[PDB]
């Protein structure tokens, strides 16, 4: 029995950015009110971890990452409503509070006490619930799911179907929702249309799931690795095109090829050109570009506002617009009722000591997404 | 008794950027195919003309400016069907073909014959029909209205109410509905929200008129000319702020009196620099912002799409996002109606022999709108 007590068990450390993560024992405090703590069963590689690892992304160090995920809840602390022990549960890396202005907001998803936009590395409370050789480690987007057990606040976890299974659903955590919500929410992709989705990654994919279940006639999938194209088919896309065959910039090419723009186009990699190119490419009058990628940080883009003033929208979004506490347990519903697929995201599936070997599996191109399991 | 016949009338030419405009006499051919040539009524100073004198907006030269205004059909060329002789007709600076892919789009309005993206100065055919001192003169966005007399393309005319005052609605050809257009439809501003506006001159006023229109709760002005704030209180903001009066950059100052940023903001001056800033104080996650403004011509801004990634929309648009044939005659028939005013606009009238003094009123910052009699 651990309810109360210090776990001490296995968790995957980040002690400097471009180093391997380091398996071994840390502490894990027990939660205080409004607190659950959460055995975890499985959590997916995503990009934006390594983005971590890259220094793309800044956050406190020392740190335990992690963030799409799923398990089941060990213990909860006074004042819990919304979970109970033995819940299967998915962590929230975007919160959902239900009380600050974006949460009140029909369409807004971007929760006011999120730990992205400037990262602490902490609990709600502004401190830790991780030791590691008697050090104070950060968490990552309240959330730090490359450990046996965390700790999250109330407002980062939801309570998912009892009979779910955990090694495909913890992609709703971040992946899977996040490409198919900037398709059908953030995007809005109409039927008949044509959208071009840079980047096929696990991230793209989801994207291209989502275009084709908005009824969209044409889906370009657009990736510089071409070892990418036999899914991006297989889950929708109509074309696949590599920059690097062509002589011209391929905002060029995807004009020629949508007859003058493309009604709708998807930044799902994380460059400064690629989010412009998308732009461009969209149609000058009434296309529509949502920004998914990740950046390196503190970067600026450079573009030319004539491509908005002639009526295109550019837009981003965080979690695919999906208010999460919300929307997590329903997708978890709809993928029980054969809704959507999550198989065809899933590459490898590795034991969590193999933590290191998933990620350079991604990193080489190998991958779409590497399930850990505890 | 001048049908099909050259008429020689007086116009503004403009021969080199940076210098007066020139009233002087011009050969104006007749229609042909499908062309219409009106007699001018009035023709309104947009800032947009003055970029054609700067350099801010790059046009051919030389050239014969204008394109807010209002006259009275003289003759039709072959093939006309949508106007006759002696019906009163805006010209449309903004085309409406009717049969392009942006025409046939619902929320499409820049119509692929368009002048105005990479500029010819011509007539759709490829021609001028405008003779000065014995050499060719440039057309400007198809309308060419600082002129007795000029010639348009019939996709570049509206047939307006028989009982319209041209003197005010020439207006609708340009500075109002564009900018009550960008409120009510491009932005489509809610009841009870909050926005921003900046720039308060003849553009910006509409803007602010079409957010009171739509509901707004607070509308709040931005400008760097302090004698703008009565006249924009007077159609509707709450509150005007100078940024010259603040230690800090406007955008935290927006933040701030917003309570976590507007709802929707407008950028109505033309300057990288209040663009990013118009677009930086919208609420980060739900926040719209519409670029208005002409930007100065070929430079790019610089900006951190993390702007973007957490949710706001960014956009722009030409006239108000208003597919232009169909939608001037019923501006007028609402104007008629009075539906809105235009007369706050008004602040000064002169002749067309007077139009330098017209723009010195505008360059000095006295004006609004300044309206010229033929
Ligand atoms: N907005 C969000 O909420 C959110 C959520 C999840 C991921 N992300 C970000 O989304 C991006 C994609 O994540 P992922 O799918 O896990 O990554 P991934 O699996 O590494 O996929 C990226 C893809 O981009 C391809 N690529 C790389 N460079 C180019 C190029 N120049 N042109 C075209 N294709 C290129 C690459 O070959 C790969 O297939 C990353 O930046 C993540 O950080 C954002
Ligand atoms: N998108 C379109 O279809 C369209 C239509 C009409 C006009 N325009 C453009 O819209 C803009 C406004 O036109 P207008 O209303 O006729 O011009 P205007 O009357 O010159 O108004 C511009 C206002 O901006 C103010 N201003 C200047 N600099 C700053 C600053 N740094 N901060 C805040 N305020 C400042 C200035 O004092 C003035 O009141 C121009 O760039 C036009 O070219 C675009
Ligand atoms: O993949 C989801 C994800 C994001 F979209 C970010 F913007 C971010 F900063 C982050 F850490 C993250 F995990
Ligand atoms: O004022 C309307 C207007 C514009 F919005 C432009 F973008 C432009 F190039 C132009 F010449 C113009 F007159
Ligand atoms: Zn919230
Ligand atoms: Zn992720
Ligand atoms: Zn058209
Ligand atoms: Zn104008």
């Amino acid at each position: 029995s651990t309810a109360g007590k210090v776990i001490k068990c296995k968790a995957a450390v980040l002690w400097e950015e471009k180093k391997p993560f380091s398996i071994e024992e840390v502490e894990v405090a027990p939660p205080k009110a409004h607190e659950v703590r959460i055995k975890m069963v499985a959590t997916g590689i995503c990009r934006s971890d390594d983005h971590v690892v890259s220094g793309t992304l800044v956050t406190p160090l020392p740190v335990i990452a992690g963030h799409e995920a799923a398990g089941i809840v060990e213990s909860i602390g006074e004042g819990v409503t919304t979970v109970r022990p033995g819940d299967k549960v998915i962590p929230l890396f975007t919160p959902q509070c239900g009380k600050c202005r974006v949460c009140k907001h029909p369409e807004g998803n971007f929760c006011l006490k999120n730990d992205l936009s400037m990262p602490r590395g902490t609990m709600q409370d502004g401190t830790s619930r991780f030791t590691c050789r008697g050090k104070p480690i950060h968490h990552f987007l309240g959330t730090s799911t490359f450990s046996q057990y965390t700790v999250v606040d109330e407002i980062s976890v939801a309570k998912i179907d009892a009979a779910s299974p955990l090694e495909k659903v913890c992609l709703i955590g971040c992946g899977f929702s996040t490409g198919y919500g900037s398709a059908v929410k953030v995007a809005k992709v109409t039927q008949g249309s044509t959208c071009a989705v840079f980047g096929l990654g696990g991230v793209g994919l989801s994207v291209i799931m989502g275009c084709k279940a908005a009824g969209a006639a044409r889906i370009i999938g657009v990736d510089i690795n071409k070892d990418k194209f036999a899914k991006a088919k297989e889950v929708g896309a109509t074309e696949c095109v590599n920059p690097q065959d062509y002589k011209k910039p391929i905002q060029e090419v995807l004009t020629e090829m949508s007859n003058g723009g493309v009604d709708f186009s998807f930044e799902v990699i994380g460059r400064l050109d690629t989010m412009v190119t998308a732009l461009s490419c969209c149609q000058e009058a009434y296309g529509v570009s949502v920004i998914v990628g990740v950046p390196p940080d503190s970067q600026n883009l450079s573009m030319n506002p004539m491509l908005l003033l002639s009526g295109r929208t550019w837009k981003g979004a965080i979690f695919g617009g999906f208010k999460s506490k919300d929307s997590v347990p329903k997708l978890v519903a709809d993928f029980m009722a054969k809704k959507f697929a999550l198989d065809p995201l899933i590459t490898h599936v590795l034991p969590f000591e193999k933590i290191n070997e998933g990620f350079d599996l991604l990193r080489s191109g190998e991958s779409i997404r590497t399930i850990l399991t505890f």
